[PDB]
């Protein structure tokens, strides 16, 4: 008759044990009679034994900077075996928390990237990417691209198909993200792609045309950026919307008392770039809308058309600007992701 055998998922005396996974113990030639795991202060860790008695596993989050002692006994027809193991878990120098957009359960437009923003600079971008699990249904190829040292984006080659489910699991707890920085916790969000809404602003006509699943539903006269402060061409992702907002140029790097500075209260404002471009109500320029460009870059429309835009456009819908005297919106603006060529985006920038 054989003596039972105990096998744990950790080794006695180990250090740097990662807490991204549970601790387990298994028995062979016998069953587990008792397993306890305690903190250095003596507090027991929650765990559960399988019904057949062969496997025990922790069932609660294990802590950073802990010394745990595991005690296990197995019993079989051939006798008994007992082991005691002590190990230390990872000791981070820093913790970073991820924040994910869009919100859980949200319905968003066909331009919405997955966005994961860490509250600290990430030294090992590849480790962060490998810790993020994206599920799509219907499945579609996509790729990660970093906008700065803290925020990574994931998107497909082309705009999302309406009706797609997107699941984002940021599994960074216990993961070394470089230079001793570990994830503060896990985060999990899910969103769904709604109707295709693409609004095109053509400087040749000074009309902003809104198309919903390919059909024109609204044609709004607009006044875009004057020649000295023009609106950049390119693809813009719709962000936040405001019934009213004080637009402060200092938010976008321009002092208010400077030649192109401003501080202006506007109604019905939909943000389309981090650089400060909005679609918004402009009662002062209704005469120029559809005729001449007068703004600092914003898409001026009538009060009723700005309210319509606020009511009918959602986060992740698309505004495309064409034929202006500006350049192209930067790919790393924050809402300019689609201006990066797919070959470049797909290659990534983790290194
Ligand atoms: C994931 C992408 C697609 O969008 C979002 O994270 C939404 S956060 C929000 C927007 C916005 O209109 O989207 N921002 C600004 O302007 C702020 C910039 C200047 O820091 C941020 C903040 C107020
Ligand atoms: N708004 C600018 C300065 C504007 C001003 O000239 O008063 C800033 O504080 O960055």
């Amino acid at each position: 008759l054989l003596v039972p055998k105990l096998t744990a998922s950790v080794t006695d005396g180990a250090v740097g044990v990662t807490v991204d996974a549970p601790v387990s113990v298994t028995a062979a030639d016998g069953v587990l009679a008792a397993v306890t795991m305690v903190n250095d202060n003596g507090r027991p860790v929650a765990g559960r034994l399988s019904p057949d008695g062969l496997r025990w596993s922790t069932t609660e989050q294990l802590g950073y900077n802990r010394r745990y002692t595991l005690n296990a006994t197995a019993l079989g027809l051939g006798g008994a075996a007992t082991r005691q193991l002590t190990f230390q878990t990872s000791s981070p120098a820093h913790l970073t928390m991820p924040y994910v957009m869009p919100g859980d359960g949200e319905v968003v437009g066909v331009g919405e990237p997955v966005a994961i923003r860490f509250d600290e600079n990430i030294a090992d971008r590849g480790a962060a990417e490998k810790a993020i699990k994206i599920t799509t249904n219907p499945p579609v190829e996509g790729a990660f691209y970093w906008l700065n040292n803290r925020e990574v984006r994931w998107r497909p080659e082309h705009f999302w198909k309406p009706g797609t489910a997107v699941d984002v699991a940021v599994n960074t707890y216990g993961v070394d993200l470089g230079e001793g920085m570990f994830g503060e916790d896990n985060v999990q969000t899910h969103f769904t792609i709604g109707d295709e809404v693409i609004a095109t602003a053509d400087d040749n006509t000074k009309i902003l045309t809104v198309r919903v699943n390919g059909e024109v539903v609204k044609s709004m006269p607009t006044s875009m950026g004057k020649d000295s402060t023009p609106t950049a061409n390119g693809i813009y992702i719709v962000g936040s919307r405001y019934k009213h907002i004080i637009m402060d140029s200092s938010t976008y790097g321009v002092p208010v008392n400077s030649p192109n500075g401003y501080r202006t209260d506007v109604d019905w404002a939909t943000q389309i770039s981090y650089s400060g471009v909005f679609v918004h109500s402009a009662p002062w320029s209704v005469g120029a809308q559809g005729h001449t460009n007068t703004s600092h870059g914003c898409l001026n429309v009538s009060p009723s058309n700005a309210q319509w835009f606020y009511d009918h456009v959602k986060r992740g819908d698309i505004v495309e600007v064409v034929n202006t005297v500006g350049g192209t919106l930067p790919g790393i603006d924050g809402l300019g992701d689609w201006n990066i060529p797919w070959d470049q985006w797909r290659a990534g920038n983790a290194k």
